[PDB]
C-alpha cells in the first residue's frame, strides 16, 4: 500500500504486459478486484487507486499524474465497478488531453440513473425528506428539517451539518465515518458531470440495481439500454452480465466479464508486438 494506490500484482521490474489499473468503488477499496484479478491472463499487473477528495474532475487531477508516473505514454488500461467506472472514465479523458495512449476503458456496471438527477435545492429537500423518513422508520420522530441550512452546503457540509445536529446523540467513529464515507462516495456517482470521450468504452452492463441502491434513489430503479454513456461516447460497447449491480464484481458474473477483458488485453498485447 503506497498512498492512494495499492499494487494488487505487481509488475516486472523493466517490460512485462501492460497494466490493469482499477478504481476503488463507492464505500470500498480495490481489494474487491482481486476476483477479476484472478480471470486475467497470467503475469497481468494490477494497481487499485484509493478514496480521494473533491469532485471527479479534481479527483482525476490528483490521479492523472500518478498514472503518468507509473506508464508514461501508455498503453493506458482502465478499469472500474460502481464509482470507479466514473473515476476510470475521467482519467481517460484527462490522458487523452495530454495525449495520452488510453486503449481500455472498462466501465463495470456504472450505470447512470435512468432519469437525471437534478442538483437543485428542491432536490436538496427531497432527498433529505426520504432520508428523515428512513431515521424515522429504522430509528424516532424528527423535528422539521433545517432546509435551509442544508441547501446552501455541499454533500459533505451537508452531512456533517446532519451529524452535528445529531450529537447535540452517540454513534462510534468507525461507523460514522464508514457511512459518511459511503454516502459521499455514492453522491459523488450522483453529482458526476459526464464529458464527451472519442476512445472506445466497455461497459459491462447488469440487470438492475441492488435494491438497496434503489431505496436510497429511486431514479436508479430504471436504466436506459445504453446506461447512459451512449450520448458521451459513441464508440461505446455494452457486454450484458446479467444480475445486480452488487454481483457484477463477485464470482460467478466477474467470470463473464474476466473472460471478454481477457481477449481485450490479448490484442492490445499483440499489437504491442
Ligand atoms: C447500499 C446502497 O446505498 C447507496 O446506493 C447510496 C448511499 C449509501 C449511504 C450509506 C451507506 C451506504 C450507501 O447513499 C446514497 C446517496 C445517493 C445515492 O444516489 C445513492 C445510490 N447510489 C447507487 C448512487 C446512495
Amino acid at each position: 500500500i503506497d498512498g492512494f494506490v495499492r499494487t494488487l500484482r505487481a509488475r516486472p521490474e523493466a517490460g512485462g504486459k501492460v497494466p490493469v489499473f482499477v478504481f476503488h468503488p463507492a464505500g470500498g477499496s480495490t481489494v474487491v478486484y482481486e476476483p477479476l484479478l484472478g480471470r486475467l491472463p497470467a503475469d497481468t499487473p494490477m494497481y487499485g487507486f484509493e478514496r480521494v477528495e473533491g469532485s471527479i474532475e479534481e479527483r482525476a487531477q490528483q490521479y492523472v499524474p500518478k498514472l503518468i508516473e507509473m506508464q508514461g505514454d501508455g498503453p493506458y488500461v482502465l478499469v472500474g465497478w460502481s464509482l470507479g467506472g466514473v473515476l476510470a472514465y475521467a482519467c481517460a479523458i484527462g490522458l487523452r488531453r495530454l495525449g495520452k495512449d488510453v486503449r481500455f476503458v472498462g466501465l463495470i456496471d456504472a450505470v447512470r440513473a435512468g432519469e437525471e438527477i437534478p442538483q437543485t435545492k428542491e432536490e436538496i429537500r427531497k432527498r433529505w425528506d426520504r432520508y428523515a423518513a428512513f431515521a424515522e422508520k429504522t430509528f424516532v420522530t424528527i423535528p422539521a428539517i433545517p432546509y435551509e441550512q442544508l441547501e446552501e452546503l455541499d454533500d459533505e457540509g451537508q452531512v456533517r451539518f446532519v451529524l452535528d445536529a445529531v450529537s447535540q446523540v452517540q454513534i462510534p467513529a468507525g461507523i460514522i465515518e464508514h457511512q459518511r464515507t459511503s454516502y459521499l462516495d455514492n453522491r459523488a456517482i450522483d453529482t458526476a458531470q459526464i464529458q464527451p470521450y472519442d476512445g472506445h468504452v466497455t461497459l459491462y452492463m447488469a440487470d438492475r440495481y441492488h435494491d438497496d441502491a434503489i431505496m436510497f434513489e429511486p431514479r436508479y430503479a430504471v436504466r436506459q439500454p445504453d446506461g447512459g454513456w451512449g450520448e458521451y461516447v459513441s464508440d461505446l460497447e455494452v457486454v450484458p452480465i446479467g444480475g445486480e449491480h452488487i454481483q457484477a464484481i463477485d464470482e460467478p458474473i466477474i467470470a463473464k466479464v474476466g473472460e471478454h477483458m481477457s481477449r481485450a488485453l490479448g490484442q492490445i498485447e499483440a499489437d504491442r508486438t
